[PDB]
């Protein structure tokens, strides 16, 4: 009876193994337009993925990593709110099972056909298993998807998805350039928050951009033939992997832009 997004094992049930699904920075929230302030104190956002490194693409069971090599400072996040350098590990997506919903941030509570985040690690902590457990630990950038036109950038993640249907399925994914994933504009909005899955630590700096990309009908029913269970258990589709907006409480999003 592990973890998951079922009836039985989705997020209203994650409380009783992981008491923090209740705590004081949960994520993901909900973006009021009308509340969060422009901070000019807010520097520009620096991503330099040019070096990046990825090695593997896995399912997982809750989505699919696309892993990079972070064994030394290549694909890195700085600037914005952050304080020093934090190192790309991973990117994945949550999804829905129609376009009406997936993101798992929402703004002025509209849900988006899905959300990407890459995972970085503040290196002042030596590795990322020691960064899980400080308040600066991580930087996740959060970019939403809507559907139209395809992404161009998106296409090899697509094309690899049939060869990790199931849990515990992997494959070779070198030389993936995740520069191709961004939108146009850098401008964000930021807040202290957590890991939106268990064990849903407090140690995510949230820098979650304006700017959606568009991604096609068809690149986002190939995410949605994924399987949560594993080869020759019944198939249960891997859709709708998002945890719902929580308390926002004792905090404030800052936008970066006016
Ligand atoms: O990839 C995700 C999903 C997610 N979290 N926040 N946004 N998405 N979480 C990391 C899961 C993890 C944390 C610590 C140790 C082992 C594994
Ligand atoms: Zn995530």
């Amino acid at each position: 009876h592990h973890w998951g997004y079922g009836k039985h094992n989705g997020p209203e049930h994650w409380h009783k193994d992981f008491p923090i699904a209740k705590g004081e920075r949960q994520s993901p929230v909900d973006i009021d337009t009308h509340t969060a302030k422009y901070d000019p104190s807010l520097k520009p956002l620096s991503v330099s993925y040019d070096q990046a490194t990825s090695l593997r693409i896995l399912n997982n069971g809750h989505a699919f990593n696309v892993e990079f090599d972070d064994s030394q400072d290549k694909a890195v996040l700085k600037g914005g709110p952050l304080d020093g350098t934090y190192r790309l590990i991973q990117f994945h997506f949550h999804w829905g099972s129609l376009d009406g919903q997936g993101s798992e941030h929402t703004v002025d509570k509209k849900k988006y056909a899905a959300e990407l985040h890459l995972v970085h690690w503040n290196t002042k902590y030596g590795d990322f298993g020691k960064a899980v457990q400080q308040p600066d630990g991580l930087a996740v950038l959060g970019i939403f998807l809507k559907v139209g036109s395809a992404k161009p950038g998106l296409q090899k993640v697509v094309d690899v998805l049939d060869s990790i249907k199931t849990k515990g399925k992997s494959a070779d994914f070198t030389n993936f350039d995740p520069r191709g994933l961004l939108p146009e504009s850098l401008d964000y909005w930021t807040y202290p928050g957590s890991l939106t899955t268990p064990p849903l630590l407090e140690c995510v700096t949230w820098i979650v951009l304006k700017e959606p990309i568009s991604v096609s009908s068809e690149q986002v029913l190939k995410f949605r033939k994924l399987n949560f269970n594993g080869e020759g258990e019944p198939e249960e589709l891997m859709v709708d992997n998002w945890r719902p907006a929580q308390p926002l409480k004792n905090r404030q999003i800052k936008a970066s832009f006016k």
